[PDB]
């Protein structure tokens, strides 16, 4: 599914993302926007290290989910990477929360550093009722 901006904003808020571990809703929106364009079935294969990024947050298979084909990979979210390709984003949000409990927090995603950090992200939730 490809979410529309505000519907995704409310969907993430209902799922407990607003302020999760100090991360604003606007930050999560900026992340999903730049990672997949709000597309839950988005995928990116990384030929260099044999891993794949899955879903709306483009979560990587080397450490977070299991796809059975990434060498020496772990599964910290304890989910099949398939769960990150569903229209319903509950599992993806559970995994994204798991990612941020680690030291780096929201910085785990390089794209967040490139397009969201120290940027004006208000535009992502304006008019959405969140």
């Amino acid at each position: 599914a490809v979410f529309e901006r505000c519907e995704l904003a409310r969907t993430l808020k209902r799922l407990g993302m607003d302020g999760y571990r100090g991360i604003s809703l606007a930050n999560w929106m900026c992340l999903a926007k730049w990672e997949s364009g709000y597309n839950t079935r988005a995928t990116n294969y990384n030929a260099g290290d044999r891993s794949t990024d899955y879903g709306i947050f483009q979560i990587n298979s080397r450490y977070w989910c299991n796809d059975g084909k990434t060498p020496g990979a772990v599964n910290a979210c304890h989910l099949s990477c398939s769960a990150l390709l569903q229209d319903n984003i509950a599992d993806a949000v559970a995994c994204a929360k798991r990612v941020v409990r680690d030291p780096q927090g929201i910085r785990a995603w390089v794209a967040w550093r490139n397009r969201c950090q120290n940027r004006d992200v208000r535009q992502y939730v304006q008019g959405c009722g969140v």
